[PDB]
This record gives structure tokens, C-alpha cells and sequence, in this order.
């Protein structure tokens, strides 16, 4: 409250972590329907049905120009990725089975860099 603080974690290297989480999920070899924006234009359903579309060079970008205020806000746009993966690709499909490797891949680099 007023005047009374928790102990203050650091947070200075946060933004360079975040990257190298980032660099480790774009080189993974699951990373192929994550990697650029789903196309609009040509995938049926796509704009109607994913309120809000996220992929890996948008968290890039949005990582670049400080549009991240802290690491949680990262965290949620990464998640966004496999959430919406869920919501329009049958889990028995290669790219249903991506986004659950990723997301995996990704909640253990997430803990054991930060928690």
C-alpha cells in the first residue's frame, strides 16, 4: 500500500531473457505454424473465428519496441499462440501435436528461467 513495498525483484535483464525464450521457440523445429502471421485472406474461418491472432514475429516485434510492459504481458501473448492453435486445429493433426510440444517447450524454459 502507500509507503509499503515488497522487496524489490530485479527485473533489469528481464527484456534480454525474454528474447533468448523467444530465439529458443522460433529455432525449435515445431515452431513452422507459428512463425508468421496466419493468412487471412487465405484461411477460411480464421478472422471470424480468433478474436485475436498472435505468432511468434508479431511477440518479435512487439518485444523489439518496447510494447511489453513487463514479462507477464509476454508471457500471456505467447500462450495467446497455443490458445488459439487449440481453438481451430484438432488435437490429431501435425499442427494441433505442434502446439502442444511448443507450449510445453516453452512453460519449462518460462519456470526455469524466472521461477
Amino acid at each position: 500500500s502507500m509507503s509499503v513495498k515488497k522487496p524489490k525483484r530485479d527485473d533489469s535483464k528481464d527484456l534480454a531473457l525474454c528474447s533468448m525464450i523467444l530465439t529458443e521457440m522460433e529455432t525449435h523445429e515445431d515452431a513452422w505454424p507459428f512463425l508468421l502471421p496466419v493468412n487471412l485472406k487465405l484461411v477460411p474461418g480464421y478472422k471470424k473465428v480468433i478474436k485475436k491472432p498472435m505468432d511468434f514475429s508479431t511477440i518479435r516485434e512487439k518485444l523489439s519496441s518496447g510494447q511489453y510492459p513487463n514479462l507477464e504481458t509476454f508471457a500471456l501473448d505467447v500462450r495467446l499462440v497455443f490458445d488459439n492453435c487449440e481453438t481451430f486445429n484438432e488435437d490429431d493433426s501435425d499442427i494441433g501435436r505442434a502446439g502442444h510440444n511448443m507450449r510445453k517447450y516453452f512453460e519449462k524454459k518460462w519456470t526455469d528461467t524466472f521461477k
